[PDB]
C-alpha cells in the first residue's frame, strides 16, 4: 500500500492510501479538499473513503466536499458519531475494518480529544496517530487527561519497533528544541534532532518516524529518565502519568 503525504494548511499532514492490488484509495484526515483534489487529479483515480482520526477542523475540513465530490465513504470513531462530518462507519476500539482486503486496527487513543482513534495497518507496519503522538511530543490535552494520554501512548508503543508513525503534524523541529532542553545527554535524541534540522532546512518531512525512534527520543515516552525529571522538578514519587502531565504543562508554556 502506497502512503502519500499531503501537507495541507501550514503544517498539517493528510495521507493518501493507495491499494496497489486494485484501485482502492482513501485519505486520512483531509484538512481541506483542495490538496486531496490535486493529488487524485494526478493519480488518475477517484476517492473511495475518508478516515478521520479526530474531529478537529484541521483533520475533517475537506470531508463533506470530498465525500459529495467523489461518492467516498467516511470512516471514523463511534464516540464522535455526531462530530465526524458525513461519517458512514462508526468504528469501535479493537474493531477490524478492511481497506480493500488490508486489515486496519481501530484503537481508541483519548487525550488530545475524547474519541480520538489511531489506525494501525499491520500489513504495512504503519499506524496513523493523528494528534495523539507526534515525533518528540504528544497532542495538546484539550479534552482528555494526562492519564488518558499516557494510556493511549502506551497502546501505540505496544506495537513492533519497526512500526512507522505518521505524526498528524510537522512539529518535529520545535518538539526537538523542547526535548533537547530536557534531555540533552541522550545522544540518540541529539543525533535525531540534527537530522530533523537538515530535512526541515530543505523543506522535507520528518514523517514517518518509528516506534523505535520515539521510544529512544520522545520525552513523553521517557518521563522516568532521571535527567528529564530533575530538569522539570518532577519528584521521584511521581508515577508515569504524573510525570507526563508535568512535561505537557511545561512544553505548552515553553
Ligand atoms: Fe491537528
Ligand atoms: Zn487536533
Amino acid at each position: 500500500m502506497q502512503i502519500e503525504l499531503v501537507p495541507c494548511l501550514k503544517d498539517n499532514y493528510a495521507y493518501i492510501l493507495h491499494d496497489e492490488d486494485t484501485g482502492t484509495v482513501g485519505v486520512v484526515d483531509p484538512s481541506e479538499a483542495e490538496p486531496i483534489i490535486d493529488s487524485l487529479k494526478r493519480s488518475g483515480r477517484n476517492l473511495t473513503y475518508i478516515l478521520n482520526t479526530h474531529h478537529h477542523y484541521d483533520h475533517t475540513g475537506g470531508n463533506l466536499e470530498l465525500k459529495d465530490r467523489y461518492g467516498a465513504k467516511v470512516i471514523g470513531s463511534a464516540m464522535d458519531k455526531d462530530r465526524i462530518p458525513g461519517i458512514d462507519m462508526a468504528l469501535k476500539d479493537g474493531d477490524k475494518w478492511m481497506f480493500a482486503g488490508h486489515e486496519v486496527h481501530v484503537m481508541d487513543t483519548p487525550g488530545h480529544t475524547k474519541g480520538h482513534i489511531s489506525l494501525y495497518f499491520p500489513g504495512s507496519r504503519a499506524i496513523f496517530t493523528g494528534d495523539t503522538m507526534f515525533s518528540l511530543s504528544c497532542g495538546k490535552l484539550f479534552e482528555g487527561t494526562p492519564k488518558q494520554m499516557l494510556a493511549s501512548l502506551q497502546k501505540i508503543t505496544s506495537l513492533p519497533d519497526d512500526t512507522s508513525i505518521y505524526c498528524g503534524h510537522e512539529y518535529t523541529l520545535s518538539n526537538s528544541k523542547f526535548a533537547l532542553s530536557l534531555e540533552p545527554n541522550n545522544e540518540v535524541l541529539q543525533s535525531y534532532a540534527a537530522h530533523v534540522a537538515e530535512l526541515r532546512s530543505k523543506k522535507l518531512p520528518t514523517i514517518p518516524t518509528t516506534v523505535k525512534m520515539e521510544k529512544a527520543c520522545n520525552p513523553f515516552l521517557r518521563s522516568s529518565n532521571t535527567d528529564i525529571r530533575r530538569a522539570l522538578r518532577i519528584p521521584e514519587a511521581a508515577d508515569e502519568a504524573e510525570a507526563l502531565g508535568i512535561i505537557r504543562k511545561a512544553k505548552d508554556d515553553f
